[PDB]
């Protein structure tokens, strides 16, 4: 069967964390922002600190060590790593602290200062770490803007592996079983059957950018969840967002087609937007995009791709 995961779950020691500040409570437990000393090292690291609504419970350490699992067990630019854990009554997950938040909240509180530069840049980096997840054989469930973090404003990473799974060495699916689950970014093959693959993440890459080229829009708002799939039976998608050209809008279609192996792939995404990415203002339109700030080859140059865009399975 599959390889073995050699990868080395650290576990810190308490007394290593200091000047812990809460950052955000409620449906995904509490995380805070501290900072990481190691012990025989001069080294302070900004990291952020996860636990459940308090508690004890041993359905909960469960799920939390499953997270804890996947996260250690990736290395790449745009996924998040596991630090270690903590031993404590609830298990606490430590990470890198992403000071700028979730790309969702981003792209609501920046609206008029984020340029066409800076969107297709995200969505290349997103694709990035998809492809990573894919090449790992890992579906992860649950993409979203409110799952993207943001190292910098020019370096965002995904997150949030609580519902990922391991796709098979010989499988080609996954068959899943109850919980609650993010219907509006859900492929329809999901909301039917429970069938998860590459290319159901790749519908959900698709809602992905559509939030982030409405600057933060609620998917179907208004709609309620039990609706979703007739909807998306009879045909429907998203509207076109304002600063899309047709070429954007294209692409974020393809993702919401109903044969999943007519999606794109997350290396043919990753080669697309990087072209796009050369001549940001040919496929976004936004007003005032020269005036944005945030903290012969001519010929051939259409379809010039750098070798490290260009990714072979
Ligand atoms: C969820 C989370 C999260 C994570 C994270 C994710 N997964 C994790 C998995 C394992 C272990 C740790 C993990 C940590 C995160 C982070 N590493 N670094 C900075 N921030 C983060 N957040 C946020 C928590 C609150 C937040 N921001 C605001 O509420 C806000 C800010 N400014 C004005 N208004 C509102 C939205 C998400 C930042
Ligand atoms: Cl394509």
């Amino acid at each position: 069967g599959e390889a073995p995961n050699q990868a080395l779950l650290r576990i810190l020691k308490e007394t290593e964390f200091k000047k812990i500040k809460v950052l955000g409570s409620g449906a995904f437990g509490t995380v805070y922002k501290g900072l990481w000393i190691p012990e025989g090292e001069k080294v302070k690291i900004p990291v952020a600190i996860k636990e459940l609504r308090e508690a004890t419970s041993p359905k909960a350490n469960k799920e939390i060590l499953d997270e804890a699992y996947v996260m250690a067990s990736v290395d790449n630019p745009h996924v998040c790593r596991l630090l270690g854990i903590c031993l404590t009554s609830t298990v606490q997950l430590i990470t890198q602290l992403m000071p700028f938040g979730c790309l969702l909240d981003y792209v609501r509180e920046h609206k008029d200062n984020i340029g066409s530069q800076y969107l297709l840049n995200w969505c290349v980096q997103i694709a990035k770490g998809m492809n990573y997840l894919e090449d790992r054989r890992l579906v992860h469930r649950d993409l979203a803007a409110r799952n993207v973090l943001v190292k910098t404003p020019q370096h965002v990473k995904i997150t949030d592996f609580g519902l990922a799974k391991l796709l098979g060495a010989e499988e080609k699916e996954y068959h899943a079983e109850g919980g609650k689950v993010p219907i509006k970014w859900m492929a329809l093959e999901s909301i039917l059957h429970r069938i998860y693959t590459h290319q159901s993440d790749v519908w959900s890459y698709g809602v992905t950018v559509w939030e982030l080229m409405t600057f933060g829009s609620k998917p179907y708002d208004g709609i309620p969840a039990s609706e979703i799939s007739s909807i998306l039976e009879k045909g429907e998608r998203l509207p076109q967002p304002p600063i899309c050209t047709i070429d954007v809008y294209m692409i974020m279609v393809k993702c919401w087609m109903i044969d999943a192996d007519s999606r794109p792939k997350f290396r043919e995404l990753i080669i697309e937007f990087s072209k796009m990415a050369r001549d940001p203002q040919r496929y976004l339109v936004i007003q005032g995009d020269e005036r944005m700030h945030l903290p012969m080859d001519e010929e051939d140059m259409d379809d010039v791709v750098d070798a490290d865009e260009y990714l072979i399975p």
